[PDB]
């Protein structure tokens, strides 16, 4: 892990220290010259729900990207195309796909992504991460102080779902700088520094289990199986859309790729790795739909002395307890999301992505020391 200074991570990993891996502040306006873009992005629901997103899509005239000049321009602009993507693909969600996107759009989305190193899709960073709003900058982060910048369609529950997994993530995120402690204190062999910062991570990851509570009063099941579900599926695996979307004037052949997917949140990854806990293809793929900073602080971590090596090799009981609230913080963490994963779309599909979480559930519990 590299530093900034003795206290804290270099900044090239791109963590804020009070959002941790979400964009801190997001842009909420383009430049004048994107005004189409923007329309369109902030019509999703209308559009959409009237059958006229396609049609004012294929108008469009190609904008360039240049005028895109620093980050956060240039991430709201992928959050506003990738959403536009997603209602152009899926329209309304009831099998008329398009299977090619285009050139208008699909050239600045493409070129966008490539110069942040993300797919062109719509991903975790875009539609949580960079996808919000203080309405009072005076106030804290709560659900009630904050909105979301897009949606797709009116009762979709997007707010609700997105500000909910952001909060979540920023709750996780707390502990984060609490890591380089932890290195400097196996390296010391500093003991109650380890616990203590043990014990501040799985404090962390209690709070982020308790923000996820409230996912019941702002997401309805069938809102969200029937309609949200639509806009984050991507085109991997899709039968839809079996040999992927054609990204008209970028590339001649059609590619896939995933969409909302387990996985694609840091901040998890990291306590997995910083836990040894480290199905592992799908979570390693997934990594390379994270920013690619993030990626390499997930990287870096692997790179460190193994905390749960350094723990068995101690014999310490105190060290042992505050390693195991940690893991078990993350075991309650996976089995609350399987009853989420019953609720929000097993019992809805019935009026493979639980194997998974299985798969991952177990393998934290046998974690456990
Ligand atoms: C009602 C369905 O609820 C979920 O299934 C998720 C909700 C939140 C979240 C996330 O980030 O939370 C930290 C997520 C939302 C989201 C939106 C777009 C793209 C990626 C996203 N992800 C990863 N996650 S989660 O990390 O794994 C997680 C889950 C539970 C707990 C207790 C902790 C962590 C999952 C998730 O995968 O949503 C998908 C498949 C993409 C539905």
């Amino acid at each position: 892990i590299q530093m900034e200074n003795s206290w804290t991570i270099s900044k090239e990993y791109h963590i804020d220290e009070e959002v941790g891996f979400a964009l801190p502040n997001p842009q909420e306006n383009l430049p004048d010259f994107y005004n189409d873009w923007m329309f369109i992005a902030k019509h999703l629901p209308d559009l959409i729900e009237s059958g006229q997103l396609r049609e004012r899509v294929e108008k469009l005239n190609m904008l360039s990207i240049d005028h895109l000049t620093d980050h956060k321009s240039q991430r709201l602009a992928r959050l506003v195309l990738g959403c536009i993507t997603m209602a152009y693909v899926w329209g309304k969600g009831h099998g008329d796909v398009r299977k090619v996107l285009p050139r208008n759009i699909a050239v600045p989305y493409c070129q966008l992504s490539k110069k942040l190193e993300l797919p062109p899709i719509l991903v975790y960073a875009d539609c949580v991460l960079a996808n919000w709003k203080k309405k009072d900058p005076n106030k804290p982060l709560t659900y009630e102080n904050m909105d979301v910048l897009f949606s797709f369609r009116d009762g979709d529950c997007s707010k609700g779902f997105f500000l909910v997994s952001l909060l979540v993530e920023i709750a996780a995120a707390s502990a984060i700088k609490v890591i380089p402690t932890v290195f400097k204190a196996m390296q010391m062999q500093e003991r109650d520094t380890l616990l203590k910062a043990l014990l501040e991570i799985a404090s962390c990851l209690e709070k982020a289990l308790q923000v996820f509570h409230q996912i019941h009063d702002h997401v309805n099941p069938k809102a969200f199986f029937s309609v949200l579900r639509i806009y984050l599926s991507g085109w991997k695996g899709n039968p839809q859309l079996s040999d992927g979307l054609v990204y008209e004037g970028f590339w001649e052949d059609p590619k896939e790729f995933a969409g909302g997917s387990a996985g694609q949140s840091s901040v998890f990854q990291c306590f997995d790795v910083l836990l040894g806990i480290q199905a592992a293809q799908f979570l390693q793929d997934m990594r390379r739909y994270m920013p690619p900073a993030h990626r390499n602080f997930l990287c870096s971590l692997e790179s460190n002395p193994s905390v749960r090596e350094f723990v068995l090799s101690k014999g310490d009981a105190g060290l042992r307890e505050a390693y195991d609230a940690c893991v078990k913080a993350l075991v309650s963490l996976r089995s609350y999301h399987l009853q989420i994963v019953t609720k929000y779309i097993l019992i809805p599909a019935s009026q493979d992505l639980m194997n998974f979480l299985k798969t991952v559930r177990s393998t934290t519990e046998k974690s456990l020391l």
